[PDB]
């Protein structure tokens, strides 16, 4: 369980990102993909696209981009109270997308290097710890979830 304090870092860099959440997305989605190419083959929209600059120029990817991060802000922005939030998500991701918690560690792998590279600002090894508790505490709630749905994650 978070406290308010460290609920209070995880929401001022999210400020910052939503200064410009498709440019946010963008970068942590390309992360994502560079990091761990084998999560790109989940998306039937754009598993196609071969280079950082074809995923620069993606319209559909920037549009994913704006819709993780948006779903994911207003979840953070209920500081632990998910459960409704949680719920939709958990069952498209277990059982049409089938995404293992293994891919939702990547992409929190890849949140927390975006975060680090643009907001030295607000990005400090507190604020850091304070995001990887908030994201770790996500994981551990959809893990459950899938686990109710029948999903092994
Ligand atoms: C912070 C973690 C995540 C959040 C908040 C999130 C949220 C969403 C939301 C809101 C949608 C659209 C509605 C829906 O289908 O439920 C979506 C779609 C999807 N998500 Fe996620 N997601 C996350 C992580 C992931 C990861 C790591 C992958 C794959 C590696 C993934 C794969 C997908 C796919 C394949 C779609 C459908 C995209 C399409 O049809 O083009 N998601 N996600």
């Amino acid at each position: 369980v978070l406290s308010e304090g460290e609920w209070q870092l995880v929401l001022h860099v999210w400020a910052k990102v939503e200064a410009d959440v498709a440019g946010h997305g963008q970068d942590i989605l390309i992360r994502l993909f560079k990091s761990h190419p084998e999560t790109l083959e989940k998306f039937d929209r754009f598993k196609h696209l071969k280079t950082e600059a074809e995923m620069k120029a993606s319209e559909d990817l920037k549009k994913a981009g704006v819709t993780v991060l948006t779903a994911l802000g207003a979840i953070l922005k209920k500081k632990g109270h998910h459960e409704a939030e949680l719920k939709p998500l958990a069952q498209s991701h277990a059982t049409k997308h089938k995404i293992p918690i293994k891919y939702l560690e990547f992409i929190s792998e890849a949140i927390i290097h975006v975060l680090h590279s643009r907001h030295p600002g607000n990005f400090g090894a507190d604020a850091q710890g304070a995001m990887n508790k908030a994201l770790e505490l996500f994981r551990k709630d959809i893990a459950a979830k899938y686990k109710e749905l029948g999903y092994q994650g």
